[PDB]
């Protein structure tokens, strides 16, 4: 089954998921000089004050912090979006070394990791129905660069010992996502897909311009995780990111 190694990595995915070669695949390189400023793009409205985190899970390719989405508790609206999208989970993609890790790149520059906050469109009623629609999901992507510690990331970093291997999970309540946001909410946006199998083309990507800083030791603990399940040969969870895909005539719009 798919992964990120030599034999099952991004370049092999088309064999089982033919949409890998589709028309609106993500991630893409964001060229700042070709992105078009769009004056009608509204400001983002992130309402995460009533968020309820539940669990953190190692799923064999990243770790997910999951949220209670049975009511409009943590939602995203405004921006390029029509309607309310609920936060269901967030995860990261990171590298083995600080100069690679992000999925989206800006003028070919790669950051150390990328945070994806995944939201689904409430008019479709549940997550499974939202992935059957071209505007079913909105993912908020935030870049991470090594520098000063991000205090709001530390609670996540400390629980990672408990979910070292594939399939382990831990209770993770009362985590507040607002501590992972940069100061500015300027963004680029384009229509894309999930960046892992099943690679469904249902996503409106909102990639924030401003990165958050994390310390070198915060990023180092991400790299101690395992793709493997307990009692198998250890394979460090590093480089779980997909190379950029062809933009193919889509336009990237900027809110600034
Ligand atoms: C296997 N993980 C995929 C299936 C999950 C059900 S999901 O649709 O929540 C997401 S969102 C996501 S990403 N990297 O594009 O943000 C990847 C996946
Ligand atoms: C079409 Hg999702
Ligand atoms: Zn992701």
């Amino acid at each position: 089954h798919w992964g990120y190694g030599k034999h099952n990595g991004p370049e092999h995915w088309h064999k089982d998921f033919p949409i890998a070669k589709g028309e609106r695949q993500s991630p893409v390189d964001i060229d700042t000089h070709t992105a078009k400023y769009d004056p009608s793009l509204k400001p983002l409205s992130v309402s995460y004050d009533q968020a309820t985190s539940l669990r953190i899970l190692n799923n064999g390719h990243a770790f997910n912090v999951e949220f209670d989405d049975s009511q409009d508790k943590a939602v995203l609206k405004g921006g390029p979006l029509d309607g309310t999208y609920r936060l269901i989970q967030f995860h990261f993609h990171w590298g083995s070394l600080d100069g690679q890790g992000s999925e989206h790149t800006v003028d070919k520059k790669k950051y150390a990791a990328e945070l994806h906050l995944v939201h689904w469109n409430t008019k479709y009623g549940d997550f499974g129905k939202a992935v059957q629609q071209p505007d079913g999901l909105a993912v908020l992507g935030i870049f991470l660069k090594v520098g000063s510690a991000k205090p709001g990331l530390q609670k996540v970093v400390d629980v990672l010992d408990s979910i070292k291997t594939k399939g382990k999970s831990a209770d993770f309540t009362n985590f507040d996502p607002r501590g992972l946001l940069p100061e500015s909410l300027d963004y680029w946006t384009y229509p894309g897909s999930l960046t892992t199998p099943p690679l469904l083309e249902c996503v409106t990507w909102i990639v924030l311009k401003e990165p958050i800083s994390v310390s070198s030791e915060q990023v180092l603990k991400f790299r101690k995780l395992n793709f493997n399940g307990e009692g198998e040969p250890e394979e460090l969870m590093v480089d779980n990111w997909r190379p950029a895909q062809p933009l193919k005539n889509r336009q990237i719009k900027a809110s600034f």
